[PDB]
């Protein structure tokens, strides 16, 4: 029970991961939506911008045996498969898909080339992580993406599925035929509370 301050825009993709591990990690913070774009966690005279590094701060600061944790021990058996979970998801651009790095009408001829090769990324992502529900779906007499526990790699998994739904971009990527166990996980997402909340 410490008291936590986060600056963050209600609506933005960072807000709504960091928001999602404060609920998931049981905290209290004083939540303050400075919308009129990179969250701002304050706790004490600690000042972390970021939402990956506000991320990695309250997983490293908050040891408490009450609090759950988002990661196994940096030498357990899967830490270096989460890792790289969460860090796939975490380096799609996803507020490029709309309209892509260049605006300027001028660069149009590049800015399509530049669509194409992150749709194509994010064609790869979601296969690569469908087959790895799979793999789990595979060993179940439930488990979330890299095993029992809910971890930060669903963090990332959650949010970016809710993002690309927001974006038009479900109903051609899962459900209907298509990438059945990422359609079951998001509908799993959807009924947890935590999630529910934000």
């Amino acid at each position: 029970e410490v008291h936590l301050i986060l600056y963050h825009w209600t609506h933005s993709f960072s807000s709504q991961k960091v928001r999602l591990v404060i609920a998931e990690k049981a905290l209290k913070c004083e939540e303050h939506d400075v919308s009129l774009e990179v969250p701002v966690l304050v706790h004490g005279e600690n000042i972390i911008c970021e939402a990956t590094q506000i991320i990695d701060y309250l997983e490293q600061t908050f040891l408490d045996e009450r609090t759950p944790r988002l990661m196994p021990d940096e030498g357990s058996m899967y830490y270096p498969r989460v890792q790289h979970y969460r860090e796939l998801l975490d380096s799609l651009p996803m507020d490029a898909y709309t309209h892509g790095c260049i605006l300027h009408p001028e660069g149009t001829g590049d800015n399509v080339k530049y669509l194409k090769k992150i749709l194509d990324e994010l064609e790869k992502v979601l296969d690569q992580v469908e087959t790895e529900l799979q793999r789990r779906n595979e060993e179940t007499p439930q488990p979330w993406l890299c095993g029992e526990s809910f971890t930060l790699a669903d963090v990332s998994l959650a949010v970016t599925l809710h993002r690309l739904k927001f974006l038009g971009f479900a109903r051609r990527n899962w459900g209907h035929g298509k990438r059945p166990n990422l359609e079951t996980y998001y509908e799993r997402v959807l009924k947890r509370k935590t999630f529910n909340k934000v």
